[PDB]
């Protein structure tokens, strides 16, 4: 069961694009199994920007998404890590074409609205870091059969 | 601060009307400020539902809620408890105006999507009821100045 972290940042908050951004994914048939909104501390965003922590933007990044509230969540179904990365679009948003969420909502790299795992491999580290396992809710879409082989 | 308690039903969860939910509360300037997805439990549900313990529909209600996750969620503004109750339409959906979530979507009272709070004391009861004060957000509104004097 392929799944993917989709995380609103505190922009897309403060713009009202939470619901927005769900619709894509439930359009799309991607079956929402975990949400939350929080306050994160300095440390998870740290450790969920590890990979960053080199790069001269490290501290500005992790105290802009500690400034506002965000809403952390888990989709899943087939192939959703991929598709995930093509419907939020290129990180900058002037690279991105209309139709992703950032082509149409966003201006600036710095308030790119969204959050998705690039990977699978990035995808269950992100998951288990935001969620414990008993917050993943498990059922079976009606459409399973329409939606997929 | 007024709020209300807005929860998807499972058959919202399974007809991919959550984001739509959360939409229409962003789009009248509403402030999401706490939301999650569980599977309810019985127990949960009767507290819940205590006004209806006498009726011959309450078990069945129960159990039906009971089968398949929701998403709890609370929004925060003015006259959000009327406002959110219009918004949702009548609880009988044949009886719902066009435009409301119940008229837009739904066809059967047992199957109508959502619930909403329909009193400022039910809305502060059902808000402790389903969430720790610790998972509600503080921030504010970027727009506040314009959605209300
Ligand atoms: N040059 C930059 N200046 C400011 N913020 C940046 C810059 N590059 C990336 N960021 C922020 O840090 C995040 C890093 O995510 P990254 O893995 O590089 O791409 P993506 O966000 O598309 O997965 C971006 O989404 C963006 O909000
Ligand atoms: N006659 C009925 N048969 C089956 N289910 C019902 C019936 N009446 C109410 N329900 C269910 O129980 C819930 C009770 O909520 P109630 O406070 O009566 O109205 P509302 O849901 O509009 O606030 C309804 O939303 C509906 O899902």
């Amino acid at each position: 069961p392929e799944r993917t972290f989709i995380m609103v940042k505190p922009d897309g908050v403060q713009r009202g694009l939470v619901g927005e951004v769900i619709q894509r994914f439930e359009r799309r048939g991607y079956k929402l199994v975990a949400i939350k909104m929080m306050h994160a501390s300095e440390q998870l965003l740290q450790t969920h920007y590890e990979a960053l922590k080199s790069l001269s933007f490290f501290p500005k990044l992790v105290a802009y998404m500690s400034s506002g509230p965000v809403v952390p969540m888990v989709f899943e179904g087939r192939k959703v890590v991929e598709n995930g990365r093509t419907m939020l679009g290129a990180t900058k948003p002037e690279a991105s074409c209309p139709g992703s969420i950032r082509g149409d909502y966003c201006q600036d790299v710095g308030r790119n609205v969204v959050h998705g795992s690039d990977s699978t491999e990035s995808a269950n580290r992100e998951i288990n870091l935001w969620f414990s396992p008993q917050e993943l809710c498990q059922y079976k879409q009606a459409v399973d059969p329409w939606i997929h082989e």
